[PDB]
């Protein structure tokens, strides 16, 4: 029993992070094989990131491993990301892909200073392609990921912190996640919504874990259900969402539109007082999967 | 920016979680230098264990550490965890440190089943000794720990879960925490308060994280707001705790004895439809260390 924020075990991608220094900036780099990923704007001083590139040369970069100095044999760009070649291959590197995710879903966080791990978190993409992360100057380079067997899908590398203090980031590949910038301009985290599917997933939990107060004998359709998330700011519900929480609604003998019924009454009159899995809010950042996950 | 549930990297603790396995009963244990820590409870099939144990021998215990059989050597009961000494010494030892904590603070767990790690997620240890944990069939065994600089401070051992799905367990000595017993009995999680001073050092958070809307010009006095905190179910607020919440207090030039005028009216007249740090109801799950650990 029980319910928690719940990230991978973090020692696989441990082992991968270095510090890249470039002039006076430091920040975070992604050990693989024998390639270093680092955010680009690392050899910053409206920059033109090519012509930046151009007058650089490898001995510019400082790559440390832990103690270990890695020599630096080749630099290129893809896109928001630097590639440092370097002359070792990392012999802790982990079975990896490099995957993008999608809006709505989730992963863990290894926050990172001066190459050197601090903490672990898990954190999902909102749909507005922000996350609401932590953290602070120097954690540029972080990443985040899912772990499935022993293979690490590397999705997410922090670049910067917006005005209103969420983050945002690229791929693996170096591809903003949103319409952001790696500059300095007005930029600012676009209007959000809720992440239906997830709050569903979540009231599975719920029930899982013995919390019914919510439940009714009520269902609704899947039609009149998705005029009242449009008037809450909630995404619409698809019949995928509904055929992906097949399995959490088998567990639970609650069908989908049920807990929709459910959720409809939460919305609009609010929880009385009462809490769901120790919040007062509807919660939004579990998927389906991440529920299963904890909750079979 | 930003304030999440962090736990410390689990990297040095995966390398140290193996399998235990005693008759049908699996279990997870702890692998320190040439011994291997986990719950008595294994042995079992109102049980004495002292004769549960006369009964076994070393070839009772298969012990794997991933692919690799670990030979047990040697077994002794310490308190309620077993000692089973093996012919190898862990390789990937950290440097570490058996320590036991108070209510009201913090750490992270590592869970695993068949002696595969899961899940990294932060606890508090509650004021009635249990912890919130999330946990299924096959956890026993998995391990809380802090770590400080290269140190892993181990400070709990899974055990059990009590009727309300909350969880209890022993000390890394296996002295339990709180009035629990590792056999079938009807005991139950007794009352709970909520720790005060940790409410106050995550209002701190949120004042750094630009959350302001709950404070005054307001101050009270210590005693004034002992009387509160005791008719809400809140612990008492020590000058101890005051000077604890110093650093943070200076840090956002907010007497402590200010933001306890906040508390009390939160208290007494909860949030109107407002939230702080992402919560609708007041966290006490944040030492004033984990605050300054991520927002400095
Ligand atoms: C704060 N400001 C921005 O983060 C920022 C804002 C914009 Br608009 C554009 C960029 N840009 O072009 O990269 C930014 N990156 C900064 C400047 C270039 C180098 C990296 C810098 N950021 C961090 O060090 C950082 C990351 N995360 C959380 C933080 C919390 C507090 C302070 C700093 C951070
Ligand atoms: C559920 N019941 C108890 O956990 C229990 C309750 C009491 Br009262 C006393 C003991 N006792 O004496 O050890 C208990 N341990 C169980 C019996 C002895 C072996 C270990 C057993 N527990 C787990 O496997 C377990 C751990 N965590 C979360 C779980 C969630 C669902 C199912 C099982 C667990």
């Amino acid at each position: 029993s029980g319910f928690r924020k719940m990230a991978f075990p973090s020692g696989k991608v441990e082992g991968c992070m270095v510090q890249v220094t470039c002039g006076t900036t430091t920040l975070n780099g992604l050990w693989l094989d024998d390639v270093v990923y680092c955010p680009r704007h690392v050899i910053c001083t409206n920059p033109n990131y090519e012509d930046l590139l151009i007058r650089k040369s490898n001995h510019n970069f400082l790559v440390q491993a832990g103690n270990v100095q890695l020599r630096v044999i080749g630099h290129s760009m893809q896109n928001c990301v630097l590639k440092l070649k370097v002359d070792t291959a990392n012999p802790k590197t982990p079975k990896y892909k490099f995957v993008r995710i999608q809006p709505g879903q989730t992963f863990s966080v290894l926050a990172c200073y001066n190459g050197s791990p601090s903490g672990v978190y898990q954190c999902a993409m909102r749909p507005n392609f922000t996350i609401k992360g932590s953290f602070l100057n120097g954690s540029c380079g972080s990443v985040g990921f899912n772990i499935d067997y022993d293979c690490v899908s590397f999705c997410y590398m922090h670049h910067m912190e917006l005005p209103t203090g969420v983050h945002a980031g690229t791929d693996l590949e170096g591809n903003f996640y949103g319409p952001f910038v790696d500059r300095q301009t007005a930029q600012a985290a676009g209007t959000d919504t809720t992440i239906t599917v997830n709050v569903l997933a979540w009231l599975y939990a719920a029930v899982i874990n013995g919390d019914r107060w919510f439940l009714n004998r009520f269902t609704t359709t899947l039609n009149d259900f998705n005029l009242v998330a449009m008037k809450y700011n909630y995404e619409p519900l698809t019949q995928d969402h509904v055929d992906i929480l097949g399995p959490l609604s088998a567990q639970t003998g609650i069908a989908v539109l049920d807990m929709c019924a459910s959720l409809k009454e939460l919305l609009q009159n609010g929880m009385n007082g009462r809490t769901i899995l120790g919040s007062a809010l509807l919660e939004d950042e579990f998927t389906p999967f991440d529920v299963v996950r904890q909750c079979p």
